[PDB]
């Protein structure tokens, strides 16, 4: 009747309420909630503040903007990751720190409900919280489901490697986020002592990372990356970030005398300005000339990660919660690529192009040029059809962003004593693009439609994609509820322990082991050549 008002540490909100079919309670919607200080002006490449308090009430009823981004590129990611039956425009602005709150508790009764907070991808340069609808996901499973914003691009991740511009910004705010979900959760019938963390892509890599992070220590109590983790090597950058802080500078206008000098130029130019700059950096292609080897990300800054993720795995200080990792049968199939305008049209390929592209590819899969012609044989040599080629050449890129990395991840978690699950995810949407071919099987973000409830919510959807995303959404509010995904009705998940196994999740659910074992061998082998 009354919209719901709820009181948060640094004031009151008002939010909404949202009915959704098969459930009597609606469900409580409280959007465009700050977490921090809008980062403007001298607070950009800082860390993120907490907000001001407010008087009164403040209304939380409309979607934020958008972190600053490519408008183009990040309403196409919105329009095709969206599990709404309508994507809805954002505005795009710098004061952007924003969570948006799906709670299924009656507000006016005692809840403490299991908490699962969503990190959005889209390599750290685009993106938004408000694509992600928590309203089926929270009703089916009686969970609280938070979507969070942090900073992008320029703003998020512009690095001079020293205590200048330290990096990593996004990843501050993501865990600036979750220090707010610990403080105010419990006002919406959320549990504060049962967090689990779960994104997807560049989402997935974020939470691998915060796994990682002293900073992120008594936030968070489950894990789940879908799709990217911490040895995703696009999104990490080792060895020395000062040239391309200079190009940003050089781009934007300004003189590179010193890193204070850089950042301080930086922080006077506009937003306007930042996204020319941007925008003429091309951060999402292939750069068309020159050396492969010379795009932004996390970086080994000194407070969020002290070190490698590697030498972080090999020391097992890391937090030891269960954790899900998962990829998806055919990462890169078709949305990635498209995404990308990666430079692939013709339907096949030799082998000598077949080099000459994964040595351009060097920024998402980092190959040295040496061991190319070792890894496209490995992989193209068998076969001299040169469609199937081309088949086996997105296998190799796939394997190598996602399948391989989020493997070795599991097994130094399972390593260091954590409960750990694996699942390879194998199922085309209907939500699909129609401009994807019918063949691609668990392309790049197919899961994301089972886990937040597309087929409620989206039209067309058949009885076998209803019922899988409720399998799905089952799985993962079990994992927020236990830590294991499993229950009654459900098919048996195994750990994934010495034996490996993993769920294999589609039309045909089924138990599993070996997970990517003998790609895993291969690569692991290779790079230590
Ligand atoms: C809250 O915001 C909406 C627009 O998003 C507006 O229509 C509504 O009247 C507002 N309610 C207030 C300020 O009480």
């Amino acid at each position: 009747s009354s919209p719901p008002v709820v009181d948060t540490v640094h004031g009151k909100v008002l939010g909404k309420f949202v009915s959704l079919e098969g459930f009597a309670q609606p469900v409580a919607i409280f959007l465009g909630i700050p977490f921090a200080k809008p980062p403007l002006g001298p607070l950009r490449f800082t860390p993120p503040q907490p907000a001001e308090p407010w008087s009164f009430v403040k209304n939380a009823t409309s979607y934020p903007p958008m972190c600053t981004q490519d408008p183009k590129a990040g309403q196409l990611l919105s329009e095709l990751f969206t599990n709404r039956k309508e994507n809805i425009p954002l505005k795009l602005s710098e004061d952007c720190l924003y969570l948006n709150i799906y709670t299924p508790a009656d507000l006016t009764k005692k809840n403490r409900l299991p908490v699962m907070v969503w990190i959005h991808g889209g390599g750290l340069m685009v993106g938004a919280a408000s694509t992600y609808d928590g309203l089926a996901l929270a009703a089916h499973e009686n969970v609280v489901v938070v979507t969070i914003q942090y900073r992008l691009g320029i703003w998020g991740f512009f690095s001079t490697g020293d205590e200048h511009s330290r990096g990593n910004w996004g990843h501050l705010d993501q865990v600036a986020a979750l220090r707010w979900v610990q403080d105010n959760i419990a006002s919406f019938g959320g549990n504060p002592g049962s967090v689990t963390i779960f994104g997807e892509a560049a989402g997935g890599e974020s939470v691998s990372v915060l796994v990682l992070s002293p900073l992120a220590k008594n936030l968070f109590h489950r894990a789940i990356s879908e799709s990217g983790v911490a040895l995703t090597s696009v999104l990490v950058k080792k060895g020395d970030v000062k040239p391309l802080a200079e190009q940003i500078a050089i781009t934007a206008g300004c003189k590179t005398t010193t890193s204070a000098v850089m950042v301080h130029c930086l922080r006077q130019k506009t937003e306007e300005e930042l996204l020319e700059t941007t925008l003429k950096m091309k951060f999402l292609s292939l750069d068309l000339q020159g050396d492969p080897r010379e795009l932004l990300g996390t970086v080994i800054d000194g407070m969020l990660l002290l070190k490698t993720p590697e030498e972080l795995q090999a020391e097992r200080n890391f937090h030891t919660v269960p954790y899900m990792v998962g990829i998806n049968k055919q990462e890169f199939g078709w949305l990635i690529p498209m995404l990308m305008s990666y430079p692939l049209s013709e339907g096949q390929l030799d082998q000598k192009t077949a080099m000459s592209l994964l040595w351009k590819s060097y920024p998402l899969v980092c190959i040295a040029k040496e061991l190319i012609p070792e890894a496209t044989e490995k992989y193209l040599g068998g076969t001299d059809d040169t469609v199937k080629k081309k088949d086996l050449f997105l296998d190799l890129i796939a394997d190598v962003m996602f399948g391989v990395p989020s493997v070795i991840v599991a097994r130094n978690h399972r390593d260091a004593g954590a409960p750990t699950y694996m699942y390879e995810f194998q199922y085309r949407p209907s939500f699909s693009s129609d401009m994807k071919p019918k063949t691609v099987i668990g392309d790049h973000g197919d899961e994301l439609f089972s886990v937040f409830g597309a087929p409620f919510l989206k039209e067309g959807a058949s009885e076998e994609e209803i019922r899988l995303s409720k399998m799905v959404m089952k799985f993962w509010a079990n994992f927020a509820r236990n830590g294991n995904p499993n229950g009654e009705g459900l098919p048996h998940w195994p750990e994934y322990n010495q034996k490996e196994g993993y769920l294999q999740i589609g039309a045909n659910t089924q138990a599993a082991q070996k997970l990517k074992d003998k790609e895993v061998a291969f690569w692991t082998n290779l790079f230590a050549k």
